[PDB]
Parts: structure tokens; sequence; C-alpha cells
């Protein structure tokens, strides 16, 4: 009876996600603990086409993100466009969308929606690498405490610190429509490698106010505070006496967020949907870093505020049915980046008070504009679309003086195509226009260079989607030419320079209940997720042929889940195949580790949980291991000023509690 869905990101709802007409996974909060996993990262390497490296260069800690799609850039996560509900994650979405913090956590998420193809016409910018977006806890129905906790140690490392992640949940919504929950996570310790020590806190409030059924009201409140000192990379001599050392006893991260946002739904009927979202962010992120001969302190303030209103209605016109989605977003960011220094000679720590070589301020007005279709024709969903943004961004130098403007459009023209074989079985194809903007630190070359344009994609994908409720699987390939890109991908940067690259590969996964072959195998449940990556270099130069750095060509999960009565016994495998560090591709290790072929691996893990039941509050105790041969492995950080070598997770046993009321 013509229902407009309008937001299909959302809260990832399941029959969206079957419905989607591009590749797009999503990883709900039930499955995270399976694998022992606390971070972003462990639940994001469980998803074909991701890969989200172990930390490691200026992101060599839990506050930052890494994670590249398709082959894209992994470091500081930039390449894809990160939202939580939707906001913004970025503390400059626009001019510095390197993650180096990340103020979001695994611990307050009802799931990880990860849109690989089919989103570049509703989100941006960085869309290149399709849009991720951290679902947050959902406020209860009626008043519900849940709290868990999960502990971790590397018995062969010489780290004796523990790494402690716990989060609490608390809410419900009164009988008058109006509901909050409270949701905190927090991190505390070490991880294998010495010199890690960590803080994270991560409180949010979540507030929803439905007074009767055609106004909704929400509101989204956080503060994430952390610091943690950085552990770097090791040269290949250090390395092989200690891996687990740390020979950058300077280097340390810190930071906050705070964020406020602000929402209000109109549906009159179920044709007609209104939708307007504001937000605000502040953000402090700075650090000690050994640079060279000096030691260096980089206070970085930003400043985000953004308002989007959407609307979405549905109509029949003759046997077809049309959902139109009008979109429109204003957002303006402003920042300020200062760096003080010391000599390492000397025996302080650079403060306030010592001298700076930088004092800039950068900023960023965006208007964006959308326009889709989704149109119901028989067994199909065909959706044409555009998209729209003009951005003006600029950067100040207070230490020269300088002042430089750049002003750009993107125009993003998309067809995504549905078709429904089956009940229960999909086929889909789609062809979108994806941009990565022209970031701040590159706006000197850009009016240098007398170009000023946005860096350009154009994707296309195939795939088909499948679920007959004992089998599930989905199948794809995927095609990105990626073009005018500020960071040029020959080995020496020059002012004309542009780095341009093709993604081609095919990503897939499956789950099968083998119990439907024989009740001996019931409750034995086995899966596999893999992808095909491949990334290359097509930008005429000294690399011209080569493949993308950090790019595994190959990259899955194998494993088995065994739940007879109140027991979960839990198998699972991660594969990954070599890796260049550098885009001359060098084979051959370098003495100081930060560059050399990064050999690919095959781990092993395991874990054994029970669910206690309902009057002892669904007491939930588990017991797991990573890495259960200890398979020796590593990456690498190849241009940071911590580059070198960075051990991988050597075997690691942890545990998990876990109450709900």
């Amino acid at each position: 009876a013509l229902t407009v869905v309008g937001d299909w990101l959302g809260d990832a709802r399941e029959n969206d996600v079957f419905e989607h007409a591009g590749a797009r996974d999503v990883i709900r909060r039930e499955d995270f603990a399976k694998t022992g996993a606390t971070t972003m990262r462990e639940v994001l390497n469980r998803i074909p086409g991701v890969s989200a490296p172990e930390n490691n260069g200026t992101g060599s800690h839990d506050l930052a993100m890494n994670f590249g799609i398709r082959g894209l850039n992994p470091r500081l996560a930039s390449r894809s466009t990160v939202l939580m509900d939707g906001i913004p994650v970025p503390f400059a979405p626009y001019g510095q969308p390197q993650l180096s913090l990340a103020p979001v956590s695994l611990g307050n998420m009802d799931a990880i929606d990860v849109v690989r193809g089919g989103g570049a016409v509703r989100y941006g910018p960085q869309s290149v690498g399709g849009v991720v977006n951290f679902v947050t806890r959902a406020i209860p129905q009626d008043f519900g405490i849940e709290a868990g906790v999960e502990g971790q140690l590397s018995p062969t490392s010489s780290q004796n610190n523990p790494k402690e992640t716990h989060n609490l949940m608390v809410g419900g919504t009164a009988d008058n429509g109006f509901g909050t929950a409270l949701l905190y996570s927090g991190t505390r310790g070490s991880d294998w490698r010495e010199h890690s020590a960590t803080r994270i806190d991560d409180l949010m409030l979540k507030s929803k106010y439905a007074p009767d059924e055609v106004h909704t009201f929400n509101s989204l409140l956080q503060y994430y505070d952390g610091e943690a000192d950085m552990p770097g990379g090791l040269s290949r001599a250090d390395y092989d006496a200690d891996r687990w050392q740390s020979t950058r006893p300077y280097d340390r991260f810190w930071g906050r967020r705070k964020l406020a946002s602000l929402g209000y739904q109109f549906q009159p009927d179920s044709q007609h949907k209104f939708n307007i979202q504001g937000f605000y962010t502040q953000t402090l992120r700075s650090g000690y870093l050994e640079q060279g001969k000096r030691i260096t302190l980089s206070p970085r303030n930003y400043w985000v505020r953004g308002i989007e209103p959407r609307y979405s209605q549905i109509f029949m016109i003759g046997p077809s049915a049309h959902e139109v989605g009008v979109g429109y977003r204003y957002l303006n960011e402003s920042t300020h980046e200062m760096r003080y220094y010391t000599a390492t000679s000397s025996g302080q720590l650079p403060s306030g008070s010592s001298p700076y070589d930088r004092d800039t301020r950068s900023g960023t007005e965006a208007h964006a504009w959308y326009l889709d279709d989704k149109i119901d024709i028989g067994n199909w969903t065909i959706t044409p679309g555009m998209r729209f943004e003009h951005i003006e961004s600029y950067q100040n130098n207070a230490i020269t003086g300088t002042h430089e403007e750049v002003s750009y459009n993107a125009p993003l023209p998309a067809l995504n195509v549905l078709y429904h074989l089956t009940d229960s079985w999909n086929l889909y194809a789609n062809t979108e226009g994806s941009f990565g903007t022209v970031q701040y630190s590159q706006i000197g070359k850009a009016v240098q260079s007398g170009n000023v344009e946005p860096e350009k994609a154009r994707t296309w994908e195939l795939g088909t989607r499948y679920d007959d409720g004992a089998l599930t699987a989905e199948m794809g390939l995927f095609l990105i030419n990626f073009n005018n890109q500020y960071d040029s991908n020959q080995t020496n940067d020059t002012v004309t320079a542009r780095g341009k690259t093709r993604h081609t590969g095919l990503e897939t996964q499956a789950r099968y209940d083998l119990g439907t072959l024989t009740p001996t195998l019931d409750n034995v449940s086995i899966y596999a997720s893999y992808a095909y990556v491949n990334a290359e270099i097509r930008e005429k130069g000294d690399t011209y042929g080569n493949l993308v750095p950090f790019s595994p060509k190959h990259k899955g999960t194998l494993g088995v889940d065994y739940k007879p009565g109140n027991w979960t016994f839990n198998l699972n495998s991660d594969f990954q195949s070599s890796q260049f560090a550098d885009n001359a591709n060098t084979v051959k290790e370098s003495a100081d580790g930060s560059t050399g072929r990064i050999p690919g691996f095959m781990l092993w893990g395991a874990r054994v949980a029970y669910d206690f039941g309902p009057q002892m509050a669904d007491l939930n105790l588990a017991f797991g291991v990573k890495n259960i041969f200890d398979q020796d492995y590593f990456i690498r950080s190849y241009d940071d000023n911590n580059k070198g070598i960075y051990a991988g997770q050597p075997r690691t046993l942890y545990m998990q509690g876990s109450l709900k009321f």
C-alpha cells in the first residue's frame, strides 16, 4: 500500500540492505563478540572489500581509524564518507578528512553499515570509497540496562599491561513518548606493543521524542576524550632483537570531541516524509611527535556546523511507483593548526611557551544538493540520481602571510538498477559519480598549477544477493577509475602531477546452516567472506603499471559457529596476500624497515561462550584466543616520522562478560 521508505541508510534495516542496488554489507552488534572484537577495525576487516590495518604511522593508536575500501589508501580512512547516524565523523569532512582522531566506539553501536556502492548521490564528500555509517545503540522501548567488558593479554609479548574495553547502556522511553539513552564506552590499557598505554572515554546521550505518530524529534550528545602513547615502527635490527619494544618514546596523541545533533521528522501519512537535521562538532586533537632532531607539539582545533533538510514522497504513475527524494546540505568547517618544537638534544618537551613554525587556519563552505527517484515497475526498481556540490575552501597562513582560495563544483550523475529474480534472490547493476575534495594541504598546489577541480571517480557495479533462509550469499564485481587526485602516485610529487588509479575486483561472502544436511550438524553454521582486489596505478610516470600500496590482492575470512543449547563455539580464520609499502613497489626491505614487500598471512582464532539465561540477568561469559598458532607477521608505515616495522598481533587471550537487565 505505497509506503515511503525515505532514508535507506538509517539503522541499517535488514530489508533495506537486501533491496540495496549495489555492494553493501552490515555487521550487527549481536555478532561483534564472536571474534573478540572491541574495535571498529576488527569488525570492518570482516567485511569483503575492506582492509583495516593494525595501528601504525600517524594513526599508531586506538584514537585514530585506519581503513580503505577496494584498495583506496587506508591511512586514516580518508577515502570513504565516514558517518555516525548519518552525522559526519571527520573533524574536517572536506578539508582534512584524515581520521587522526576518530571519535566513535564499537561499544556504542548497534551496527556497522558499509555501503561500497550506491551511496554517492546522498552522501559525501570523499565518496569514492562508498560510505561507512556507524549506527548507535537504539533507545530501548522500555527501561533497559546492558553492560559488557573484555580483557586482553599477549603472553608472548614483553608488554604485561592488559587491554580492557567496557561499555554501558542505560535507557528507555516513558509513556509520554520521550526516551533517552546513556551510551558509554571506554578503553584502558596497552596492546602487544610497548609504549601503547591508552585511555578512551566515549559518552553519549541519545534522545527521542514522539508525542504522537506524526511528529518525532531526535537528539544526540557526545563527549569523546582520549589519549594514547604511540608505539611506532622498528628498524629491521631493533625488530629482530625485540619486536615488542618502542624506539619512539616521545610519540603521544590525545584529543577530544564535543558533539550536538538535533533532528525533526514530519510524517503526515505513509506517503510523505520530511526530515531536517542539524549538527555541530568541536574537536581538539594534538600530540607529541619526534621529528628529526626535534620534538614537536601539534594542537589542532576544528569547528563543524551543518544543516540538512530532506524530503521524500511516493506516488503512483500508471503501473509504476515513484519515490522521489530531494535533499540539501549546508556544511561549514573551520580549523586552526599550530606546531611548537624544541631540540631533542635538550631535555624538555615542547609547550605553549616553546617557539612554533606553523600557524595556519583553514575553512570550507559547502552546498550540497541531491535528487533521486526510486521507480518500482514490475519486478524492477530503477533509481536515477544526481548530486551536486559547490565547495569553497581557503587556507590562511599567519607565518607567511599568504591567503589561498579554491572554488569548484562536483556534478555526480548516477543510475542503479535492481531486478527481483525471486522472492529471495536479487540482481543489481549501477554506476555513480564520486569525488575527493581539494584538501587544505593541497590548495597551494591547486592554485599554483592553475587547476582547481575535484578528484573525480566513476564507479560501476554488477552483483547479486541471495537468501533462502538456510543459505545467504552474495557476489559482485566493481570497477573504479579515480582521476585528478592531488596526491600523486609517482615517487616524486610535483605541482602539476595528478594521481590516477583503477580498482577492479570481486567481492563475495556466504553463510550456510549445515544442519540442513544432517542432524549431526545441527546448530552448526559455516561461513566465508572474500574479495579479489586489484588496485593499480594508471598515472603516466615512474610508477605507471605498478600496484597501489597497502592493498592485498586477496583478503577474507572463513569460520564455523556451533551453538548447542546455551553454548557457542567459534572458529575463524583471517587471511590476506602480500602488499607493497610504496608507489615504487620496492621488494627489498630497507634497513629502517619503512619499505619492502609486506608478506601475507593466515591466522586462526577460537572462542567458547555460554549464555546463562533469564533470571541471573542474561549473563554472558566467554574466553577466546586470537592468532592461536601465534603466526608471525607485520605491517609497515612508509611515510610518517615513526615509520618502520610493526609487529602483527601475536597469540592473544581474552575474556568477555556481559549482563542485560
